[PDB]
């Protein structure tokens, strides 16, 4: 039941993990719509770095598309493509 | 590999998943140890709500324990456990 040190290290430094991430905030121009849904799960540098200075970033990445439905408030509404960024490879830099 | 919408819709939609979430943030008034790893993983409530106006809650709780690194800047460090809350379930709630 006690997680061990080890455990805990490794499993909370610096990598890929899902991550549900705000369609506004990927897509702050599209200011007219709403989405549904309003968030989508993709897979994001999380975590911490050995050191307070260091920072948990991106070193490859890859998109993915979705069906998201585009909606008009109160006058429309439509299921389209759309593309997000994810992250492949996460490494510990400075900031 | 285009994700289709009701799997967008249903990975992404409130409830319980894994977040890295740092330690200081859950033990605010520490102000004697630093912590390795800085951060923990836990299942935390995320994700959206079919109400943009309603925010992701937890409904369930429980404790988890892991042992973690204390450290005395310029004293010591000492590996010992600490308890985190985990959300077993959520549900959207009023903001």
């Amino acid at each position: 039941e006690v997680v061990k040190f080890m455990d805990v290290y490794q499993r909370s430094y610096c990598h890929p993990i899902e991550t549900l991430v705000d369609i506004f905030q990927e897509y702050p121009d599209e200011i007219e719509y709403i989405f549904k849904p309003s968030c989508v799960p993709l897979m994001r540098c999380g975590g911490c770095c050995n050191d307070e200075g260091l920072e948990c970033v991106p070193t490859e990445e890859s998109n993915i598309t979705m069906q998201i439905m585009r909606i008009k408030p109160h006058q429309g509404q439509h299921i389209g493509e759309m593309s997000f960024l994810q992250h492949n490879k996460c490494e510990c830099r400075p900031k």
